[PDB]
DNA sequence: GTAGACCTGGAC
DNA sequence: GTCCAGTCTAC
């Protein structure tokens, strides 16, 4: 999941668990909490804090409690769901938080890979993961001088560019790759080759792809699903992004993938330079 | 920067 | 069987 599947969980899953008591919580990989590292903490100082709201930082879910808040950080298959405390778990469920009205949030994950870390509210933001993440997307405080700066700086990858957290939070493989394509800027281009224009419609591309992937309630094309278990629907409107050996929607040339920054991309030969 | 790590199950 | 799908870490 990525800004607009994160975004998309937030707002449908703060309603079914705001105002819940945490009764007990259940962990069944303890991997997965970072922080505190040991389990057992992490379980026991949540139990009696009361659900007060649900944010999103990049793309990591903030559960604000009472004292504390909770960072979730999905990775590749996360996902959470509420349902009756009296129904057998789904498989691949690794931690439960069970509510004093009988309902549970459940946190299913089939590769094991994301993150919990708890911290008192008021030092969230200065720790990992939080503390180093650039700013968000759809906010003044991200602007094609804010991604200048860091561009013509670096000699790596665009792509790798964007995909790093730091310079700018909520970007995953889609919509770097969908960005890239709408702005006509290849993936494997060094950073600090993009011109002052090409940089502005970078950053007016990201900033339009990412607002539409929001309203579409995100990108379907594995399993992502909101809270109830619906599809967002941006996949109808990808135009590089596991389209290889299909035909540029805007040119007809064939979309090709290769490896760049270690990770699958997608681009058009023809549109992008 | 770039293979290797961490895991598990679905296409080829 | 072999390939493929986000963040921390090592030759
Ligand atoms: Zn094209």
């Amino acid at each position: 999941p990525q800004l607009p599947e994160v975004e998309t969980i937030r707002r449908t899953l703060l309603p079914l668990i705001v105002g819940k008591t945490i009764e007990d919580v259940r962990i069944f990989w303890p991997n997965i909490i970072r922080h505190p590292r040991d389990s057992e903490a992490f379980a026991a100082r949540m139990i009696g804090q009361t659900v007060r709201g649900l944010e999103r930082r990049g793309k990591f879910l903030k559960f604000l409690l009472d004292r504390d808040a909770l960072i979730s950080h999905l990775r590749m298959e996360g996902r959470y769901a509420v349902a009756s405390a009296l129904e057998p778990l789904e498989p691949h469920t690794h931690v439960v938080f069970c509510f004093t009205d009988g309902s549970e949030l459940r946190y299913r994950d089939v590769r094991k890979f994301g993150t919990m870390h708890v911290y008192a509210k008021e030092e969230a933001d200065r720790r990992p993961p939080l503390a180093e993440l650039g700013p968000e997307p759809l906010s003044p405080a991200f602007s094609p001088a804010v991604l200048a700066e860091r561009a013509v700086k670096t000699k790596r990858s665009v792509k790798a560019l964007l995909l790093d957290q730091t310079v700018v939070a909520g970007f995953g493989n889609i919509y770097v790759d969908e960005s890239l394509f709408r702005a006509g800027i290849l993936p494997g281009r060094p950073a600090a080759s993009l011109s002052s224009k090409e940089i502005e419609r970078l950053h007016e591309e990201m900033v339009a792809t990412i607002g539409e992937a929001v309203m579409k309630g995100g990108s379907t094309v594995r399993t992502y699903v909101n809270t109830q278990g619906e599809a967002g629907t941006f996949q109808h409107h990808l135009y590089v992004y596991g389209r290889q050996g299909n035909p540029c929607k805007r040119c007809g040339t064939p979309i090709e993938k290769t490896v760049v920054a270690g990770r699958g991309t997608h681009y058009c030969p023809r549109c992008q330079r």
